[PDB]
């Protein structure tokens, strides 16, 4: 098992010497010598595991971890079994089963299933302290998830980028629209989901766009 995807290392490793990344890498292990830290070690990277860097199509940008016991695996949004949806995952499930005709809820929260079919599903915070949103905020991964975002930007062609909410809307400001494809809506939380993402309908988009794009589509009920 890898603590971190060898295709993303080989394009992102030289953010890895940087002042900025060993001030992460300290503020997160003190962190974790002292607290309990969302998700384990062993899960901070799973966005890396799923796809190569190369095969990434869709880029959904989230930005904390969910800060509860067993939520947080690496991928936004995404809850392992069986652990029961979040709100804002039972909100996207049903934005799908309205959108798409044959999406079937999976009657799970993992959403491994998207990562494989290069759903790339960044964070830009990538650790939590338990119990305490925002607690890893500012320290560090901001840069990091930056650059990510850069590099897919600059190297890749005809992404889908889906930006839920004002703060993953920023962290997607730059990216070129000659290039890449971008959709934009409100937050699937409970508290903005119908001030825009209920009946934005960005999964079929998505698929739509990628066949603009010369790409297979997402299958979203393969969970
Ligand atoms: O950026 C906004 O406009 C906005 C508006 C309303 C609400 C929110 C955020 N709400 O977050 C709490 C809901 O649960 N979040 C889950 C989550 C998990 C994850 O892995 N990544 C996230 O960004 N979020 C953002």
């Amino acid at each position: 098992m890898e603590f971190f995807g060898e295709s993303w290392k080989k394009h992102l490793s030289g953010e890895f010497g940087k002042p900025y990344f060993i001030k992460l890498m300290g503020f997160v292990a003190e962190e974790r010598k002292h607290y309990t830290v969302y998700p384990p070690p062993h899960q901070v990277f799973t966005w890396t595991q799923m796809c190569d860097i190369k095969d990434v199509k869709v880029v959904i940008l989230g930005q904390d971890p969910y800060h509860g016991p067993n939520q947080a695996h690496g991928l936004c949004f995404s809850v392992q079994r069986p652990v029961p949806p979040p709100p804002s995952l039972e909100n996207i499930y049903k934005e799908l089963s309205t959108d798409i005709e044959d999406f079937v809820h999976p009657g799970h929260g993992d959403l491994s299933g998207w990562a494989k079919q290069g759903v790339l599903l960044l964070n830009a915070v990538l650790t939590v302290r338990a119990h305490q949103a925002n607690s890893h905020k500012e320290r560090g991964w901001e840069q990091f998830t930056d650059a990510v975002v850069s590099w897919l930007n600059q190297n890749s062609n005809g992404l889908v980028f889906l930006l839920w909410g004002s703060y993953a809307q920023k962290k997607g400001s730059a990216i070129d629209r000659k290039r890449h494809h971008v959709l934009q809506t409100a937050h699937p939380s409970p508290l903005s989901v119908y001030r825009g993402f209920f009946g934005c309908r960005h999964f079929s988009k998505t698929n739509e766009l990628l066949q603009k794009s010369g790409k297979k589509p997402i299958d979203w009920k393969e969970l």
